Formats: C-alpha cells, sequence, structure tokens
C-alpha cells in the first residue's frame, strides 16, 4: 500500500505507541498499512491514555488499554473483586483508585454530545466514568466530573490539536476527519 | 525436578524479586526447584514489601527484608539506636520512619484473622507494627491504623488477586492454597 | 576564528544547549564562531528558559523556544485554540498552563528597567507576560507577578552569576557587556 | 600501606563519594593510603552533606561541598551577591534557598557540645548556620533549628550508626574514634 498517512503515524508517534497500536490491529485482523486512518485513531487514543494516567499523583490510575484482551480483563477481575466495583459489561480504559471508578476515554473528530451520547448509550454499564475529548479542545465527562486538574487536561488538548495541524499540513486530515 | 510452578514463578515476577527470593532460600536450606510453592510464596511476600515501602513518601520507609541476615540486624540496631526503639526479638520487613515503628507484613492464603493471631502470639514483641494482606482482598492491621493510605493499599491487593488468577489458569492454584 | 569565547561557550554550557543554540543562530543564517558573544548569549537564554520550565509543577509549563520556528508556533495555534488565549504577533518562550498566559524570558546585561521598556514597547500584544532577568542578580515581571517562588528563581540568578564570573575570570566579560 | 581500613573504605562507600574524597586530600597533600582514617571521615562527611541536600525539596539547597576550592567560592560569590547574604569567611557545605543561609555540616566521634563549640568559636562567621551529627545518634543545631524534617534527620542518623558497626566489625572503629 504504502501510504502518505501510515508513513506520518510512524514518524508523529513514538515506537512503543506505535508498536502497541499495531498490536492491537492485527488481534482483531486488521492492517495498519490499509486501515492507516485508523491506525492514526489508536495511536492517537493510545496516546491520550497514557497522558491521562499521567496526570494523576503516582498511584492514582491502574492502565487498562494498551494490554492484550486477556490479561485486561485480568486486571479488571482483581480491581473488581478488591474493591466490590461491579464487573463493567465492556473493556474500559482505566481504573481511578482515588475515585474508585472505571474510565472509558473517547477522542473523536465530532461533537462531543453526539460521541457521548453512542459512547453512553452502548455503555449501558451505568458504573463506569466517561470522559471525551476532540480534535477541537472539547471536553464532556460524566456529570461534568473531568477527574483531572485543568493543567492535564488542557496538555491532552494541546496535543490534540497539534495532530490535527500536521495532518491538514500534509492534506490527510480532510480524509481522516470523514472516515469516523 | 523441572516443575511448572518455578517456571510461572521466573516468568511472573521480575528478576531482581526471583534472584532475591533464590539467595533466601539457599541461606535457610531451601532449594526453589522442589520447594516451589514456598518460592512462589517468598517472592510474592518480597514483591508485597516492596510496593509497600513505595507507598509512602520519599524517606518514609527503611527496608529490612530482602537483605542477608547479619545487615538486616545491622541497620535494626542502627535505627533502635538511633530512634530509642525496643530491638524486636524477631526480624521485621520495614521500619516507618514517619510513624516510628517497624511493620511486619504478612502475605496469607487463609483468613486475615487466622494468620494475624498466630503472627501476634508468635510477635511476642509489643512493639511492632503488623499488616496482613490475603489473596482475596482482605486486610488486617495492628490498632487497625492501615499506614499507607487506600490507594497504595488497593495496589498490592490487586496485584495479589492478579498472581491468584494466572496461578488459577495454570491450575496450581490449589496446590498453592493447600500447602500453606 | 578559533575565540576563546566559542571555546568558552562549548565547555561552559550542556551539549544539547549548545547544539540547540547552533541550530538557530544557523537557521537566521548566523555563525557561532563569529558571532561568538550571541552564541554566548543564546546558550545563557536557553539555559535560563529550560531551568525556568523546571521551576513550575509537573505540567506547568509548556516550552516554546528551542523549537524550530514551524513547530514553535504551531504549538502556539494548539495553545490558543485549546485556551482562547489571544494568538501572539511574536514569538513566546513559554506557556503558563496554571495562569494560562505566554511567558517572554528576557536575559540582559543592562538595567532590568531599560531592558523590559524596550522589551515591551516592541512587545506590543498585550497579553503575553514579561520576565527579565539580569546578570547582577535583578528580576523584573509584569505586575510584579514573578510566576515561580522565590527559590527556583534565586538559583536562575546565582547561576547568571557564575556565568559572569567565569567569563570575567577570562577576561571574555568585558567584551560580552559592551556587545549587546 | 595496604591498610584494612582504605579497603573497607572503598567497599562501603559508593565510587563517586570516594573519588570525591581522594581529590580533596590530594588537593590539600594528603594520602588516602597513608591518612586512611581521614580518608574514612571524608567519605563519611561527603556522603552526609549529599543526603542532607537530598532531604529538602527539589530546588532548596545548593550544594558548596564535593566542588575544587575555586569554584565553590564562585558558587557562594554568586549566591552572595544574588541574595545579599555575608561572604562567609570560610568555606560551607551547603545553602539553603528556603531559609537564606549557609550550612555548616559537621561530623564528629565526640560530643556534640564539645564538637558544636569548636566548630563555633572557629566558625566566626555570625550568619552561617551550624549542624552537627554523631556517630552516636546525637544531633545539634544553631538555635535547634534543625532545617529537615525528622525522617530525613533519622536517616543520616541511621546510616552514621551503620558505619560504626562496621567498623567494630573489623576492629576498624577503635582506632576512628582515637584518631580525631
Ligand atoms: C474489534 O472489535 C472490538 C475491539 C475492542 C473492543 C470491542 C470490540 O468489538 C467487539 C473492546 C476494545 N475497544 C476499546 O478499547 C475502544 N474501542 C473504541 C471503539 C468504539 C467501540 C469499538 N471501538 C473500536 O475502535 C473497535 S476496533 C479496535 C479497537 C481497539 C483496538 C484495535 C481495534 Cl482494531 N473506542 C475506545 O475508546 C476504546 O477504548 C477492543
Ligand atoms: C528458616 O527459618 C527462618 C527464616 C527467617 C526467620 C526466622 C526463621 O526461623 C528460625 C526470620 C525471617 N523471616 C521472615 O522475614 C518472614 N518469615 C515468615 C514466615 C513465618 C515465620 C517464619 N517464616 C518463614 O517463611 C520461614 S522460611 C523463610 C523465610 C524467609 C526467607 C526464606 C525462607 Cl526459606 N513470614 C514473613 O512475613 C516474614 O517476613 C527469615
Ligand atoms: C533573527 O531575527 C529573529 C529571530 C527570532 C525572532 C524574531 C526575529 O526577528 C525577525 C523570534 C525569536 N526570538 C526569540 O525567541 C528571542 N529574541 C530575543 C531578541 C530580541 C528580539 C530579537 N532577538 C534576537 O536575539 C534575534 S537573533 C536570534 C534570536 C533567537 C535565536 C537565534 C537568533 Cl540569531 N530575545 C529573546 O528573549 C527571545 O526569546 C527568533
Ligand atoms: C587542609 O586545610 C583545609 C582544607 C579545607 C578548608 C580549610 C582548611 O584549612 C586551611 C575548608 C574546607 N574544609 C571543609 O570543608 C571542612 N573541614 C572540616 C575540618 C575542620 C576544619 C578543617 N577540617 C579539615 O578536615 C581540614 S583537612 C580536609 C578538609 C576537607 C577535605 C580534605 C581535607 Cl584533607 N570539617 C568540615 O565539616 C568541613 O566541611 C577544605
Ligand atoms: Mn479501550
Ligand atoms: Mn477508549
Ligand atoms: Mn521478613
Ligand atoms: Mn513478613
Ligand atoms: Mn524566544
Ligand atoms: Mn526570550
Ligand atoms: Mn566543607
Ligand atoms: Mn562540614
Amino acid at each position: 500500500r504504502g501510504s502518505h498517512m501510515e508513513d506520518f503515524v510512524r514518524q508523529c508517534f513514538n515506537p512503543m505507541i506505535v508498536e502497541l497500536a499495531e498490536k492491537a490491529m492485527k488481534e482483531y485482523g486488521e492492517d495498519p498499512k490499509i486501515e492507516t486512518n485508523k491506525f492514526a485513531a489508536i495511536c492517537t487514543h493510545l496516546e491520550v491514555c497514557f497522558m491521562y494516567s499521567d496526570g494523576g499523583s503516582k498511584h492514582r490510575f491502574e492502565i487498562i488499554e494498551g494490554r492484550d484482551r486477556i490479561m485486561a480483563w485480568t486486571v479488571v477481575n482483581s480491581i473488581c473483586n478488591t474493591t466490590g466495583v461491579e464487573k463493567p459489561k465492556f473493556l474500559p480504559d482505566l481504573y481511578d483508585y482515588k475515585e474508585n471508578r472505571f474510565i472509558e476515554i473517547g477522542v473523536t473528530r465530532r461533537e462531543v454530545h453526539i460521541y457521548y451520547l453512542e459512547k453512553a448509550n452502548k455503555i449501558k454499564s451505568e458504573k463506569t466514568h466517561i470522559h471525551i475529548f476532540s480534535f477541537t479542545g472539547e471536553e464532556m465527562a460524566t456529570k461534568a466530573d473531568y477527574t483531572l486538574d485543568e493543567e492535564s487536561r488542557a496538555r491532552i488538548k494541546t496535543r490534540l490539536f497539534t495532530i490535527r495541524q500536521e495532518m491538514a499540513s500534509r492534506s490527510l486530515w480532510d480524509s481522516f476527519r470523514q472516515s469516523e
């Protein structure tokens, strides 16, 4: 295939993220050289999840995303049987040891409301906290409890807008936005 | 011998822990290839002690476990003659510079009460603080003063339950539980 | 050319700073072997900017100086469109996520008042915060809000006076002061 | 010469400390293979100074000891001309940016009172703060303002008593104590 978007992803995101995203796609029968926009979205979602877990204190967050499915669910079981929290029907992205709730992190190229709705009706599980970021700088969170302080969220939003500009400078943005 | 439990231990715990546990067993005339459940228990107890000492601040805890016997007692003497605390009759696991007391950490596959009792009657030394963790997520501590905040304890309990699941996924758990 | 000041700069500042300063000069058609005092000033300004951003918390400051022009402006756009702050007419040195303002850092061998005035009339942009340091230990900041606590500023001033003494011990100071 | 005390020093203290102590002795025309007790005392004083500066916050302390004489005085000049503090007649060990005073750290095998007196009458300079530690666990400080919190001081005292026991276990202590 040899797309521009594939080479941009490997040059824009750090190698641990790119490697984790490649594994994730191949685990579900997808190819980063063909599904290159999905490749870019998964790297972005990964980097946001990691920046998020760095926003708290040392021990605050348990990272669920970026693990293989079986180990991710194993950590979820341990957390649930240790804290008595309901076992979510779907894999969340993090666990907040301070607020004692699982977090599902969303990154969308749409209006946060339109994504939150879809991400909440399908969420079904009432317990898990939801937190959406947008490539335009909007964010929406359950009960408007945004977990982290403003500074850590602001850095996530700045990084997201930088990724947008880099894609636009290479004319890859419009194809990326129109392929959600 | 070549047991499954031995290979699981080396693949589940990090090499510094495995090495420290091997030394500890050989110092007391035990073989990790034969006493493989004891091998697993010592690695677990070691990892819990290290996670515990990381839960406090930078200078809070002095680590006693994981040293050879003579150096461990040497540090105890220095702590005692520096803080005036009673020299314990038995080797503790940590010293809390903030609360000024030695800590004995227990990890059991039984009810925390049954282990605490045995670990307290044999403790004899009235001064040292006791803190028990279980593979099911229960904890018991002297005066119910659990030293660390909830988040740091919760991580220890999550790790303990992950070790349990990994053993069970390999059918090693029932032999591990029935060999205390 | 082979000047003493060039060899002093490479021996006094750390290699990442020296390399960043060399790139910056060559990007604007200047040579560090000829414009050696400018070479020294840019390394100094760079080290001060980096020490400054280290004075805050983990996530407080976004570093703008030390990047190439296009990426520096890209980060500025992301910050502006994320926080709604006015896009400055000129490239600032940092962004404070806590106080939500861009910072322009000045390092002068003159009176802070004389430099602040020139650095403020040409600043034009009313929004960006200004913070001047001197090689004698004086500092001046917008509204006399010096952003960081005293200890972090004191370290910057101590380093600046050490650079002065080292230049004077090599008789390079008077040429450095008289070439602003 | 090949003394036991020399081999104990190299095996007990870390290589950066041993190297810094060797330079310090040779700068003043002393040999670590002959003045082996002085060798041990300088390594001890160095390790205490470094542990002390680690007890505060990130930016709190400027380290003066362990530098060559000319650079140590250069940092002192910068600190003095930056904070307006009196230039001490003698080289101190640290500068506290939080309390804005130089610290002279003492490590003695005598009574802290007997050492403090001698270390204060010869200090002459009224401004610099004095802080003495003993190999028995006593400490004395100017105005009984001990700068650091109890935990950080307790660790210094524990290390000092460990060095004592190690020397005694090798029958080197009595020669060390009787050679102040
Ligand atoms: C391929 O089918 C599935 C895969 C997975 C799950 C469920 C799946 O369906 C049965 C759970 C887990 N999904 C997430 O972790 C997750 N998913 C999303 C969005 C909306 C929901 C589906 N989705 C995808 O992207 C699916 S594709 C994909 C996802 C992750 C890695 C690689 C690929 Cl290829 N958004 C997130 O913010 C988020 O964290 C992995
Ligand atoms: C082999 O005899 C002894 C060995 C040791 C001590 C005393 C011993 O008896 C004379 C002190 C010290 N023990 C502990 O540090 C410690 N011990 C335990 C449990 C209950 C009490 C005995 N025990 C064991 O596991 C003994 S075997 C063993 C222990 C540690 C490493 C390697 C091996 Cl092989 N539980 C802990 O939580 C704990 O910290 C080492
Ligand atoms: C070469 O022209 C220009 C270059 C640049 C800018 C603007 C320029 O004019 C069109 C923006 C940016 N300047 C700064 O970031 C900056 N500049 C200064 C001082 C007063 C204003 C001009 N200046 C210089 O030093 C110019 S030369 C120079 C500067 C930086 C690196 C290398 C060189 Cl060679 N003082 C700072 O504290 C400070 O942060 C780069
Ligand atoms: C060799 O002459 C001198 C050397 C030096 C100074 C002054 C000297 O006299 C002219 C300043 C500086 N001294 C200290 O920094 C310092 N000195 C001491 C004790 C009591 C005062 C003298 N002293 C020594 O140990 C001297 S020998 C020595 C010292 C340090 C390294 C190597 C050697 Cl060989 N105690 C400390 O706690 C302390 O910090 C270096
Ligand atoms: Mn996910
Ligand atoms: Mn997600
Ligand atoms: Mn123990
Ligand atoms: Mn124990
Ligand atoms: Mn600049
Ligand atoms: Mn500047
Ligand atoms: Mn000294
Ligand atoms: Mn001293």
